[PDB]
C-alpha cells in the first residue's frame, strides 16, 4: 500500500505522543507537510473526527489549505513551528496531572488554536509593523496586530471550497469552541507575557486538587488561564526540546531576526532590541531569555502539574548551561 517514503514517514510519527518528535525530518518526509501529517495523526489518534463529526476529506483539505497560508519563506515562523507547537500542545494535554480534566470541545480547541496560531506570519514584528504604518496595523489599531491577523485568517479559511471542518458542531459548540479558540491565540501575543504567567502563579499558589490526582478547575477563567498557559509554554518550548532541535530552531528564529534588523536598515528605521547583524551575541540572548523568560514560566508549569514536567524543567536547565559553556 504505502509508498516506502509514507513508511518512513508512518515510522517517525510513532513518536506524535513524545517530546522532541523530530520535526525536521517529518517536514522533509511529508513533502513540508508536517502540519497536514502532524494534525491528521493527533486528530486520529484522539478520534477527533468521529466525535466531533469531521469528513476526513474536508480535514485533509482545511489542514492544507492552513499550512500553505503559513509562509515558505520564512525561517521560523512557518509551517514547522506550526506543527510543533500542535503536537507539543498535543503532548501537554496529555500530562498525567490532567487526566481527564479537559472536555473534547476543550482538547479540539486548545489543539486548533496551535494550528492556526501564526498563521500568515510575515517574518516581522508587530511593533515593525506599527512603526511602517502597514495596512494590518491600521486594521487592528495597533492592538496585537499578528495575533489577531492569524485568529481572522485561520477562521476565514473554513469557508474555502470544502473546509469547513465544524459543519456539523451545533451553534452553541461553535461559539463555545470560536471564543476559547480567541482566547487562546490572543494570549500567545509576547507582551501578555507576565500578567499571563502571574496567573499562573496566583493558580499554583491557591492550588486545588481533588479525588486522585487531578487538578481541580471549576469556572471558565480558571479552566481557559491553564489552556492559554499550556499553549504560550508550547509556543516557548525550544529550549526545552532536545539541543539538537533547539539549536536549529535558535538559527531559525535568529535568521529571521537579523533579516527584520536588515529591513530596519534597509529604511533608515534604528535598530531592534539585538535584531543586530554584526552586533549582538546570540549565545547571550538565549541565556537571558531562558533566564527571564523561559525558566520562570515552565518552573510555574512544572510546580502546577508536578512532577510530570521534571525532565523537561531538567532538559531546558542542561540547555541553558551549554549555552553558558558558550561564554
Ligand atoms: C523580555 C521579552 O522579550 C521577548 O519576549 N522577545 C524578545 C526576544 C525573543 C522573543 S521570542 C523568542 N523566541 C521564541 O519565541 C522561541 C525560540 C526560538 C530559539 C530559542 S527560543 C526570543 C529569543 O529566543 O531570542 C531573542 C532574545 C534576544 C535576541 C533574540 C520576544
Ligand atoms: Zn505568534
Ligand atoms: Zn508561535
Amino acid at each position: 500500500v504505502k509508498t516506502e517514503q509514507e513508511d518512513v514517514l508512518a515510522k517517525e510519527l510513532e513518536d506524535v505522543n513524545k517530546w522532541g518528535l523530530h520535526v525536521f525530518r517529518i517536514a522533509e518526509l511529508s513533502g513540508n507537510r508536517p502540519l497536514t501529517v502532524i494534525m491528521h495523526t493527533i486528530f486520529q489518534e484522539r478520534d477527533l473526527l468521529k466525535t466531533f463529526k469531521i469528513p476526513v476529506d474536508t480535514l485533509i483539505t482545511y489542514l492544507m489549505t492552513l499550512e500553505d497560508h503559513y509562509h515558505a519563506d520564512v525561517a521560523y515562523h512557518n509551517n514547522i513551528h506550526a506543527a510543533d507547537v500542535v503536537q507539543s500542545t498535543h503532548v501537554l494535554l496529555s500530562t498525567p496531572a490532567l487526566e481527564a480534566v479537559f472536555t473534547d470541545l476543550e482538547i479540539l480547541a486548545a489543539i486548533f488554536a496551535s494550528a492556526i496560531h501564526d498563521v500568515d506570519h510575515p517574518g516581522v514584528s508587530n511593533q515593525f509593523l506599527i512603526n511602517t504604518n502597514s495596512e494590518l496595523a491600521l486594521m487592528y489599531n495597533d492592538s496585537s496586530v499578528l495575533e489577531n491577523h492569524h485568529l481572522a485568517v485561520g477562521f476565514k479559511l473554513l469557508q474555502e471550497e470544502n473546509c469547513d471542518i465544524f459543519q456539523n458542531l451545533t451553534k452553541k459548540q461553535r461559539q463555545s469552541l470560536r471564543k476559547m479558540v480567541i482566547d487562546i491565540v490572543l494570549a500567545t501575543d509576547m507582551s501578555k507575557h507576565m500578567n499571563l504567567l502571574a496567573d499562573l502563579k496566583t493558580m499554583v499558589e491557591t492550588k486545588k486538587v481533588t479525588s486522585s490526582g487531578v487538578l481541580l478547575l471549576d469556572n471558565y477563567s480558571d479552566r481557559i488561564q491553564v489552556l492559554q498557559n499550556m499553549v504560550h509554554c508550547a509556543d516557548l518550548s525550544n529550549p526545552t526540546k532536545p539541543l539538537q532541535l533547539y539549536r536549529q530552531w535558535t538559527d531559525r528564529i535568529m535568521e529571521e531576526f537579523f533579516r527584520q534588523g536588515d529591513r530596519e536598515r534597509e529604511r533608515g528605521m534604528e535598530i531592534s532590541p539585538m535584531c543586530d547583524k554584526h552586533n549582538a551575541s546570540v549565545e547571550k540572548s538565549q541565556v537571558g531569555f531562558i533566564d527571564y523568560i523561559v525558566h520562570p514560566l515552565w518552573e510555574t508549569w512544572a510546580d502546577l502539574v508536578h512532577p510530570d514536567a521534571q525532565d523537561i524543567l531538567d532538559t531546558l536547565e542542561d540547555n541553558r548551561e551549554w549555552y553558558q559553556s558558550t561564554i
